[PDB]
């Protein structure tokens, strides 16, 4: 029963809890919309932030998604790359799905559109 | 038979190898006990520490679990959050299981009990 | 069909784009050869770097692997451990496979050979 990673990326303008939660929620909702993801099918999720964001764990946003309270999530620091995109939040959402690898819809929002291949 | 993540978190009082390994092992053992986990059913494990812990990789504790020598494990730095729990170690253990998402037993020990939902 | 993590580690001599990409590419190619891995069977990959590496994301090397353009990858920062191996890049490649846990071929190259059990 196949499992696949779904990637998301977005950015915030400021390091505040309000903006980190708002943008993270918007990113998750878009991933959910595009991939028709049900929470019970999510194995786990990893969220990362660049080391310029500190106000809150982006995973707190998952609680604002009804039905997602049992989805296991953890946060990590993104690698600090010289010249890399700043104030960036990324998601690796691992899901049970039969959608082929090439049709998985990865989501890039805000200033992270530049990360689109 | 699906793949699911199991979360664990704990804390240490000191940044010493002895305590990091002791608390990590205790956390792993509690997870294994509550979820009846066999090492062959573990896809992989991720361990994280806040950036105030430097004495040893928590993954070294896995060596102390009989039969877990082939479980793939890697470590990462936890996101540094203002006012966040200090000296915190987390686990994301990915397993094959029949247990429904809402019945998976996530484990929070020591000062990380405040993380429980 | 079970899922399994496949670990890789390697090192670079200096923090440059050329070295990071070359050594990461070499590590990935060796994992792929040893485990006969096809990109469609890869759930996702996580790459990490110790905090002395900033030149480029090692994930950029995945784009040099023909056919791997749809494999989801994200990078994270490795813990800073005292006496820990410096300038180190690690891979956790999650794949669907029947191969028993004890027969999975994990790969350690360059100065990271000291990590292998
Ligand atoms: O579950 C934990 O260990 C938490 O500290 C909570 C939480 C979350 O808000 O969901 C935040 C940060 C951790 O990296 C993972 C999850
Ligand atoms: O095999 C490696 O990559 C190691 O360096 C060893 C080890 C471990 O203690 O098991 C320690 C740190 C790494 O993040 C992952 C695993």
């Amino acid at each position: 029963m196949m499992i696949r990673g779904i990637r998301g990326a977005t950015t915030v303008e400021r390091d505040t809890e309000e903006e980190i939660l708002q943008k993270t929620k918007q990113l998750l909702e878009k991933i959910i919309e595009e991939n028709h993801t049900k929470p019970e099918d999510v194995v786990q999720m990893l969220l990362s932030a660049t080391p310029d964001l500190h106000a809150v764990f982006p995973a707190k946003a998952v609680r604002e998604l009804s039905g997602w309270q049992y989805v296991p999530v953890t946060c990590m620091q993104e690698m600090d790359v010289t010249g890399g995109l700043k104030k960036c939040i990324r998601v690796m959402m691992t899901v049970q799905t039969d959608v082929p690898q090439e049709q998985i819809r990865h989501v890039y929002l805000e200033k992270a559109v530049v990360l689109r291949p």
